[PDB]
């Protein structure tokens, strides 16, 4: 049992809500929530730049201690940093940019950087203004991770076009 309120259950391990990640993070504290990251870590927009402005810009500076220490994360990976005022940990997970070229097969490869962990809280990768289609992304993420996965999706509309479409 855990603190997740309001989902529909789409599958044994995947859960869906209409949802600000920002403040559904601010209410259940998990353990993980992901950030919908680029390689940079530069949280600018999207996501993460609404994960960044929630914490009052620390995870930006955490986020550029590490980049000056280890380089840039690859497309389709991830790391581990502290969750802030959020949850206990961040995990920025990098899903290919559309509006940048990347490859989308590298979705399923970002995907698994889920299963480290037991329970997250995550948006829907590559989505928003990463250019995918958040339909494709949701059926990656299904076929993909096998740990508990709540996803809150921002955008009313595309919550409801995902519930009445899934397979
Ligand atoms: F860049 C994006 C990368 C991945 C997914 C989404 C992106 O764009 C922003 C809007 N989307 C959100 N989804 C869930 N929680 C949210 N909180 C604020 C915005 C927001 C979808």
């Amino acid at each position: 049992v855990n603190s997740f309120s309001g989902y529909l259950k789409l599958t044994d391990n995947v859960y869906i809500k209409n949802a600000d990640i920002v403040e559904e993070a601010k209410k259940v504290k998990p353990t993980v929530v992901v950030n919908a990251a680029n390689v940079y870590l530069k949280h600018g927009g999207g996501v993460a730049g609404a994960l960044n402005k929630a914490t009052n810009n620390a995870m930006q500076v955490e986020s550029d201690d590490y980049i000056a220490t280890n380089g840039p994360l690859k497309v389709g990976g991830s790391c581990v940093l502290s969750g802030h005022n959020l949850a206990k940990h961040c995990l920025h997970v990098v899903g290919p940019n559309v509006n940048k070229g990347e490859d989308i097969q590298l979705l399923k490869s970002a995907y698994e950087n889920f299963n480290q962990h037991e329970v997250l809280l995550a948006p829907l990768l590559s989505a928003g203004i990463f250019g995918a289609d958040p339909i494709h992304s949701l059926r990656v993420c299904v076929d993909t991770v096998r740990t508990n996965v709540y996803l809150a999706v921002f955008d009313k509309n595309l919550y409801d076009k995902l519930v009445s479409s899934f397979l």
